[PDB]
């Protein structure tokens, strides 16, 4: 029995019908169902120990702090982070990346500075860094796709100069599905004294990611990606980094003593984490790292590995089928996900029709990366994304109903 | 039966024993506890329908995403804003205001431009506007207390002048219980051009709020001091001001397009709202505005009315104590909660012992209003903050185990 049909169980979400047919989830790209297990960590947190965080005193903001605190070291040695104090709560992976650039970039950039982004970024690592840009003087440099479909990294290197200061790029493409060596790119932007982001939104829920082995400078993510509830993510940051920066929101909680002139601030990761956090929802980002760290994140990869392969290669066998980025192989990895065009067809029609007659659920539009779908040719892609509650009875099922969809719109041509 | 022994039932969390004793949870004011109703609506979300919202087609993003705009349409019916597009998501009050801050205050304060406060706001207005003035050359005046030990209205009035720019002051305080005459303030600081920022934290939760009675520029409020998850909380803004105002945080779903060279925004709300929102829990905190209205709030006020005031009489009984701000009569109202300290005692002390010996819940500290409490002669207070869930009972139950803790510590003197 595989891991989709050993797990989903887990997850009520998925035994459903929707609107007359067996559900079919495939766009965990944009988010993931949430198993039992994280479900219950976050019903036991307020029916039975919800209180304010710190400073507390009495037995349950005693626990509802150390369960808090805890969930803090769980997501650290998920990542492989030295120090639990290198994780700092956020709302999702977006927000952590602000911080960076209100925090780390306006105190650091200078005019001419270079920040390097690929061309196929999230609109979450391309806005504020367009906006420090304009804020500091600093300069953009896009790296552009090759013939296969990935960030050229011929092309990125020779971008790397002593004007280099930031390097924010994915680890893995939530469009393309290819990966970046980020562990190579670190240590050539490092020899130019260059900082990394790593927006690591795609690989932390679907593969092993060891911070300390890539020894990026910066690593973000999203909780709703990886079976956590909405509401939380994380910056990871170098603690002699973090040290270094200062405040992004201020308040409760992050100072060490206020005035009426001025504040004093806390250390990391305190210092970043302005009032009340959602402790309830960190608590279930920790049951989630357990969960996951449970099944196995080598067997979870390894799984999606296979399941991915299968999507690219029925995928592809239909014919008027285009799949953008590279192409899987020995030595050429994918996520598994695709997004795919059909010849003389618009993808919303695609994804409309799955959904109403056949209950599959997959995602159309540019997938907060406008630039990449501009450079590929088109305004809109559709994407079929999979996690490893996912099945390849599920992947055929899709490629039935996306076989029956054509035939649909192209029998009035 | 009163309203406190109707609704208990509805808590599970009140049903426990800690450290031997029933729990009386007084600590309400740091953080509130929620209703089955809440808690299911989170699980329903998470079971159900969990999907990203917007852009997304498919039958459980469509439903997703018809909650989470319910449920900020919820919201704004609940504060009686003009327009659901007036309230914006986001972490806490402090994000909320750090929103203000940024956005708002750095686009518009100038050098010897002045922001009135009160000596006993909370840190989270406090050190936002401190970090404003460092930047912009704005300066802070602050309102200091009457002998009553509430801000001098007459002393806050006197101080707006055609240099105000901005008053951001509390409804109500967290510490000394005591409100401030909002609509009377909006209409002098309007009057010489100046915006108001509200914070309702205390109030929202508490009492009947209606924005446009208020007439208020800014409003401010936490979802978990309101019965609802923690990780969400508001701000209202008026339209107008919305759209005047920068982006804030950047990335996805703030943005109308994105090019490489630069990004055009959407309007508000969504101007605001960078990257995937805390979904779920907007959707509860929409369930605890349903179980709010459900009660009433004009029900809710007068019951807390009532076992506040019994709270500060039976309290202020007892001999040595001293409780801070305001004495009750009908022309001073106090929010149920009471600050206070013991003759000779530290409040860390009371605090330990209440809840070690006696299952007792309340905070002592500085309650995130350290210059409040440099004003008033002292580092530290004990706070015993009430909702309506509590009951006599429970006053009862804490002034029996404070006579105790307060003779455990006189007895080595």
């Amino acid at each position: 029995v595989s891991l989709g049909h050993r797990v989903r169980k887990d997850f009520r979400i998925l035994h459903q019908e929707v609107n007359g047919s067996k559900l079919v989830y495939l766009d965990s790209a944009a988010t993931s169902q949430k198993p039992a297990a994280v479900l219950d960590a976050l019903q036991n947190y307020y029916e039975f120990y919800n209180s304010n965080v710190h400073r507390g005193i009495h037995y349950l903001s005693a626990k509802a702090t150390d369960e808090f605190e805890l969930a803090r070291k769980k997501v650290a040695r998920f990542i492989n982070a030295s120090d639990s104090r290198e994780i700092v709560f956020t709302r999702n992976a977006t927000e952590a990346i602000n911080l960076v650039a209100y925090s780390w970039g306006l105190s650091n950039l200078k005019p001419g500075d270079e920040v390097i982004l690929t061309v196929a970024e999230h609109h979450s690592c391309i806005v504020p860094w367009q906006i420090v840009s304009q804020k500091t003087g600093a300069v953009l440099k896009f790296v552009t796709l090759n013939e296969d479909e990935v960030p050229d990294i011929n092309k990125l290197r020779e971008l790397i100069s002593p004007k280099t200061k930031l390097v924010a790029v994915h680890h893995v493409s939530n469009v393309l599905a290819s990966s970046l060596p980020i562990e190579e790119i670190v240590v050539w932007a490092h020899d130019v004294g260059a900082k990394v982001l790593v927006d690591a939104c795609q690989s932390v829920p679907h593969m092993v990611v060891d911070v300390q082995k890539l020894n990026a400078d910066f690593l973000v993510a999203s909780s709703h990606k990886m079976c956590g509830p909405t509401g939380i993510g994380f910056l990871y940051g170098k603690s002699d980094l973090l040290h270094s920066m200062p405040p992004f929101l201020g308040g409760g909680e992050m100072i060490s003593d206020v005035f009426l002139d001025h504040s004093t601030y806390a250390e990391p990761p305190s210092r970043f984490e302005a009032g009340t956090p959602a402790i309830g929802e960190a608590i279930a980002l920790g049951a989630a790292v357990d969960y996951l760290s449970g099944i196995g994140m080598p067997k979870i990869h390894e799984y999606e590995v296979e399941i991915g392969k299968y999507l690219y290669e029925k995928l592809s066998s239909l014919p008027d089928v285009r799949i953008y980025g590279p192409r899987p192989s020995e030595s050429v990895h994918r996520g598994a996900l695709c997004s795919f065009n059909v010849e003389g067809l618009h993808p919303t029609d695609l994804a409309t029709f799955l959904d109403q007659q056949h209950g599959v659920a997959i995602r159309s539009g540019h997938h907060c990366a406008q630039p990449l779908h501009r450079y590929l040719g088109v305004n809109a892609s559709a994407r079929a994304s999979l996690y490893f509650y996912n099945t390849k009875d599920d992947v055929d099922a899709f490629i039935v109903a996306l076989a029956d969809t054509v035939s649909f719109f192209n029998s009035f041509k």
